[PDB]
């Protein structure tokens, strides 16, 4: 029926708008236009802070960007300010996951900004310190496997 993490995973870079709309669940599950513009947004539930996926397309109609919030929950929410303090812009992905426990994190997005070129591949990780709504967290973005963004809110 409706949108789901499984549908999110079935959606792949390069797919057409129509392909993504179909996989996401079409009219019943997704929307385009208004403030969404040319993009597509699909929610897995009703109400505020529902989990969702957002998909954006190049001028040729091909998927270059996937984003989501809440489609996945960390296996082991456990990130600490101590871990965060041992990250720094420019560190490699290997260094990042040696400093921070990856099981405390999930993906909130991937994109190929130069699609169909695959250079500058961006991955967005969200690491929750606890279960539940609006936990303390850190965010880490990788660009071709190097840390290009780090942020934390309320970590202990």
């Amino acid at each position: 029926s409706g949108f789901s993490a499984e549908k999110y995973e079935q959606i792949q870079f390069g797919m057409t708008f129509d392909e993504v709309w179909e996989i996401g669940g079409g009219e019943a599950a997704c929307d385009t236009g208004g403030v969404i513009g040319d993009s597509i947004l699909c929610f897995t539930e009703s109400g505020d802070y529902a989990p969702y996926g957002g998909f954006s397309f190049t001028d040729e109609g091909e998927l270059w960007s996937k984003r989501n919030e809440y489609l996945y929950k960390a296996k082991t929410p456990s990130v600490k300010l101590s871990h965060y303090n041992r990250t720094a812009l420019g560190m490699t992905e290997a260094q990042l996951w040696a400093a921070v426990p990856k099981d405390s994190c999930v993906s909130q997005g991937e994109s190929y900004p130069n699609w169909p070129a695959k250079t500058g591949f961006e991955e967005k990780y969200y690491c929750a310190a606890a279960t539940g709504l609006f936990p303390p967290s850190a965010s880490f973005h990788l660009t071709d496997g190097v840390l290009t963004y780090r942020y934390q809110r309320s970590l202990t």
